[PDB]
């Protein structure tokens, strides 16, 4: 197994060159050290490094055989002795996902300018959805220490050019994520509960006052809860009921939550809401998982107070770890998604943590930020194309 | 968003291509529709989809500032309008791998001729490893109904040209595997228990002959090891200690379950075997289930008699569908790893059933057959790359 040699042929697609080549490189010594293909609209790259005889390599046999079967009928082929080339590539270090709607040019540039600029190649970029938002993927090579420069450099171009940019590690381990966990109110969950509750009451205007305040950050959620809660005084606990069945999934959780379920993710959900209009949907969901605040209950009539524990921020990320045990999942392979600043403590002990149309305090520390009104665009942050979510619904 | 317009660059990899390109298209009204980028052995593809209005799409502005930006520095650029082009590629609907030691052009040649005879296009192909042994995978596309015949096809060109190769599912599910067993003798362990235990009776030979033919097939596997055991009778139950201390992993298996635990694997062994000597080796590999069975002891002496249940055949089966229940996974999404006639239950109930260095009973009726004394080969049908292996394995 003397010399490498490397054979690349390129050109328009053709039925049976993969197969030409081959059986003629069977007429001389060779064995396969390694071998690379794709075909992009219509264009052919075939990379081939053999590994044969310094008799068969260095002799025009070889090479006037392949360079006549392939220009006999289109492709172009070079034929190169190596013996200093590397075998098989090494992975990417990380993956850029870019969510937009639309994607500009303009905003393409600016991602692979900052990539370029901080020393970083493209291994492969494909897409990864059409609908509802259009999908990107970069696998990357990062320099060691650029790592939180090139998340800096995407992150700015995130606002500016009006995409969502992710970066995630490419490693085996860091990839196969299994446990994830939904905020309810408007994460999984279209709005707010708890002013949903409020407008039974007459209340909706002062709830949702506080409430997008302390979802926001300006108020401390347990002394936020309690003055929230506190205005359902009097009302009948069959309001719970009426406003359970009064809520609307956010557009395309089913497809997360079904896609999920296919991937064998266990699933849970950690609100700072209530358990009995929360657990009737958990059930329908087949969720693994619930943690949630709950309502004191007197002769069927609320009393405007919770029965503590109180979920509060350092609550969800308490009720993930618990989580995280219960189905022996490492913290690490993780996923937190929720919107407020509710969410922060729970976002950052999670393996991946995701902001999903969320408020400027959970997006600056949040792993990677969606902006766009489908949940299931969680999916394409974690691995999963449309093109598969498409062919694995319709197996039914 | 009028009509689509396809860019596609060919040519010598260099640097700020992908940024040159997107910059210039930025000048003009364009948003992505669909972008593909790879490079093989310094060549450069770079095929993208874009919707400008009828306006910038038909007019030679456009035209004109990509062809001087792409010519003026090497590379070529075609650019025609479409609008009946596919956005986004469907996935394939299957894998191949191929294994080799060596892998030759004549071996990897017929696969090709039986993939292209049988209607499949391949939509990529890529290394997974260099050592121990070489790995090639094909992602391909397969006509339906074609799906029985390129099994048949293919490993008829397994035996003859001295490669493995395996077809699997390429979809979302059957893709997230995560539970796996495997069988002990000759399969994670370095040969035959009973032999070793048989041997300190002083005979080995009685024993060989007998097992060597159960899990082949002649014998059924109960009265076989009830008259293998037998021949233990009288022996000091100390033996057993002396030949679990006595045992080698097969090469590669502590990188296997290291893998498979990076991947969030549950891992448990199925064996006709005995749980004394077994569960020693799984305290050590960290299994998360063992099912063996078990040697009579009287005041400890071997009485050559086993305590029943006895794992036979069937009862493997029944071992992985157990262990599949007490973790939540469904059989689908399971793996059984064995190499007698033995393992024949186990591997068809299993998601994928593998057959490791097996008879040919089983390799007959397995999803896949590996034929390399390397286990970690195993994860390669797991669609992990000893690139990964290897970054993994490095960060500690
Ligand atoms: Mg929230
Ligand atoms: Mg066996």
């Amino acid at each position: 197994p003397k010399v490498s040699v490397l054979i690349t042929v390129t050109g328009v697609d053709q039925p049976g060159v993969t197969a030409t080549l081959f059986e003629v490189l069977s007429r001389h010594g060779v064995e396969l050290l390694n071998v690379e293909q794709v075909v992009i609209r219509h264009r052919l790259t075939l990379g081939v490094l053999v590994c044969c005889p310094a008799d068969v390599a260095d002799g025009p046999a070889l090479r006037h055989d392949v360079e006549a079967a392939i220009r006999k009928v289109g492709l172009d082929v070079s034929i190169e002795r190596s013996d200093d080339v590397p075998i098989i590539r090494e992975p990417s270090t990380h993956t850029i996902f870019v969510l937009g709607r639309p994607i500009t040019a303009a905003a393409f540039g600016a991602v692979a300018r900052e990539v370029a600029a901080l020393g970083v190649n493209i291994d492969l970029i494909r897409g990864v959805s059409d609908y509802p938002v259009i999908g990107l993927e970069l696998r990357v090579s990062v320099p060691p220490g650029a790592d939180g420069a090139l998340r800096t450099a995407l992150n700015r171009v995130s606002s500016e050019e009006h995409v969502d940019v992710a970066v995630e590690d490419y490693t085996l381990e860091r990839r196969a994520k299994r446990l994830i966990v939904f905020d309810v109110d408007s994460t999984l969950v279209q709005g707010e509960v708890i002013e949903m509750l409020a407008a039974k009451a007459g209340a909706e205007g002062q709830v949702a006052a506080i409430t997008d305040a302390a979802m926001r950050g300006e108020l401390d959620f347990a002394q936020s809860l309690q003055q929230r809660v506190a205005t359902l005084a009097g009302l009948p606990a069959t309001v719970i009921d009426e406003v359970a069945g009064q809520l609307e999934l956010m557009p395309g959780a089913r497809t997360t939550l079904r896609t999920l379920r296919r991937l064998g993710y266990a699933c849970g959900v950690v609100s700072g809401g209530f358990r009995r209009i929360i657990e009737p949907l958990a059930e329908e969901l087949m969720l693994d998982y619930v943690a949630a605040n709950e309502l004191e209950i007197v002769d069927g009539t609320l009393t405007g107070r919770v029965v503590g524990p109180i979920i509060d921020r350092a609550g969800k990320a308490t009720a993930l770890r618990e989580f995280a045990q219960r189905a022996g999942v490492p913290m690490a392979q993780t996923v937190a998604v929720g919107d407020g600043a509710n969410d922060i403590d729970m976002l950052a002990a999670a393996g991946l943590g995701i902001a999903f149309n969320a408020k400027p305090a959970l997006r600056e520390v949040a792993d990677a930020s969606l902006s766009h009104p489908y949940l299931d665009t969680v999916l394409f942050l974690l691995g999963v194309t449309r093109g598969e979510i498409e062919a694995a619904d319709a197996i039914d």
